[PDB]
């Protein structure tokens, strides 16, 4: 159906499932926006409820661990329900908890984590159609 990219207002890169790993527990980083078929690990859709899912495996965004990663959607796990609200990717059950990009300290790709809204561009995103 309808897919889209999630672009960071911090580095202009997009949410990307690292190494195109289809396995659950895979970390989500920001990476240069890719075009064509290969962009599958950078494409997402929203289910009926508006909850974000990956086009690669229909997995949801999960913030149970230190950095966000993919996990099969579970309606009973509050940390796996993320929606689009303006320029923020917010937790469905706690709109005060939103995603943010955190650049690497070792020269690697930036990762993502969830914490209190602080108004910086690191917690702002732009939805871009496929």
């Amino acid at each position: 159906p309808k897919f889209f990219y999630i672009k960071s207002e911090l580095n202009g890169k997009v949410l990307d499932i690292g190494g195109q790993n289809p396995a659950p527990g895979s970390k989500i980083i920001t990476w240069d926006q890719k075009k064509g078929p290969t962009a599958v690990n950078q494409l997402w859709y929203t289910d009926q409820q508006g909850v974000i899912r990956s086009k690669l495996n229909d997995f949801a965004i999960d913030a149970s661990h230190e950095q966000i990663e993919t996990q099969p959607f579970d309606p009973n796990n509050p940390k796996r329900a993320w929606i689009v609200s303006g320029n923020t990717i917010a937790q469905l059950s706690d709109r005060d908890n939103v995603l943010g990009v955190i650049k690497s300290d070792k020269g690697a790709s930036a990762h993502i984590c969830a914490w209190k809204q602080h108004g910086g561009p690191n917690q702002k995103f732009i939805i871009e159609s496929e």
